[PDB]
């Protein structure tokens, strides 16, 4: 991976592994979760953030401040089959005091066309007292050192779903799985459940007959509180809708404290 | 990835990835046994076997054969580090009748030194009747084309560690991590549960004080039954002792056994 000529973008390529495929022989959304991840971390180090696995600027560490994660939006056209080389350029951009956005363009190496586009949103937190806070104006100035000046998003358009708001399931739900639990491999080097892994678990209350006869098509996920290593997760999912729409929910298995909320929208295969 | 000039065995390297390691910020078991597979697979590619999964040879799908893991021995020196580039050489051997074996030697890229081995059992199954059966004459006659035809180990002492027979967990269990159920990640393309999450589950009853205090040196995993996507799994382990782990996978309903192994631990 490398940064691109002007220094305000990172593109890196990735070979699509064995084990990294579902039964249509092509890449899980989970994989492109985790690809996004790699080159976004891969981006961060480029730049000069911090390399113990929080991408932390001089002043964050400062100020005891991480970057958490507020939203995932992913949109994909063709995924990539087994042994497929995909390319996946990044960059970053300042939303004033709101907090940050990390954008993603993914193509077919061969061919150069676009196969899929992402976009998230991160806010700060004190590490300390895990409360959400603004982002100061040292800290939108480190974010000008490496990100384009002019906007740059990988969802334009007017109406848009990556900023749609999603509402909260009501009981009772049309599909549920109960009692998931994180193991050693769902935790990232801090020990903290991985983004990834949140996706999965939305998606395990899908009824397997749609995973059989539909592709997904785009996913926007909301994060709401985080999964400590010792909690248990209940996955629900409604239909909300030739295309399938679903409404999502995680809760805790014992109180029924979210900790996130999303929808799905799946084409016929 | 390709081949070695003798066309006989396969290397290919990789970055180590930052969600790949844990907290020492060093590749997890699980991504050396995925990484293992990967090129394992990469291998079958380039010497002819079937793309769909499986692996098969062209008499193998007259006779409707695939193969299964029996046994999986791994052994660490040295974890690679996040960024990293890790170089792995993977040839395979036919064991007669019996079956047929995957070997491994894992290196750091830049110094060369070997940072690790495995070495893995596979047995002839009927893909219908999901019966054991012996390697026929034909496939022994394919397997000769792409191995080495003198013995070549990656454990070639006599006596190691990768050839010791497994005792099954008496209970009471020192330590337990019940209801462990396989999500849609845990499948391979054929919608089995992938080998390397069997490992996982094995690992989740070590208490997580040997974890941070201990690093993994060996692993031996015995495969008895295939855990099924709607199957319950409960995971039992029992100190022997360095430290040293007896462990127990079983159905979490009536206790059937599907894995059996032991674990090394040395002190960091
Ligand atoms: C530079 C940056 N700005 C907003 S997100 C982000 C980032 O690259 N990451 C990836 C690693 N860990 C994080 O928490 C955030
Ligand atoms: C060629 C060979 N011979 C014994 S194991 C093996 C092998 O490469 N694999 C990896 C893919 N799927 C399998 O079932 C076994």
């Amino acid at each position: 991976g490398s940064l691109t000529e002007d220094g305000l973008s990172y593109k890196e390529k990735f070979v699509v592994r064995s084990y990294e495929v579902g039964s249509n022989k092509t890449a899980t959304v989970e994989t492109i979760a985790n690809l996004l991840q790699e080159v976004g971390c891969n981006h961060a180090q480029s730049v000069g953030f911090s390399t113990d696995g929080f991408a932390t600027t001089t002043t964050m560490r400062k100020l005891h401040l991480i970057w958490v994660t507020a939203r995932m939006h992913i949109e994909i056209y063709k995924y990539p089959a087994w042994g497929d080389v995909v390319e996946i350029e990044t960059w970053c951009q300042s939303e004033g005091r709101i907090g940050t956005r990390r954008d993603w363009i993914l193509k077919d190496s061969v061919t150069g066309e676009v196969t899929g586009r992402a976009t998230s949103k991160w806010v700060m937190m004190n590490q300390d007292t895990r409360r959400l806070q603004k982002v100061s104006d040292d800290v939108r100035d480190e974010y000008l050192v490496f990100c384009p000046q002019e906007p740059r998003l990988a969802f334009p358009e007017e109406n848009n779903r990556s900023l749609k708001k999603i509402p909260k399931l009501e009981d009772p739900a049309q599909y549920s799985m109960i009692g998931l639990k994180p193991r050693r491999a769902d935790l990232d080097m801090n020990q903290h459940v991985n983004n990834v892994t949140y996706i999965g678990w939305v998606l395990e209350s899908i009824p397997q007959e749609i995973v059989d006869t539909h592709e997904l098509q785009v996913i926007t996920l909301d994060y709401r509180r985080e999964c400590q290593q010792d909690d248990v997760v209940d996955s629900l999912t409604t239909t909300t809708s030739n295309d399938s729409q679903f409404l999502h929910l995680l809760r805790l298995s014992g109180d029924g404290q979210e900790i996130n909320r999303g929808t799905t929208l799946w084409r016929k295969k």
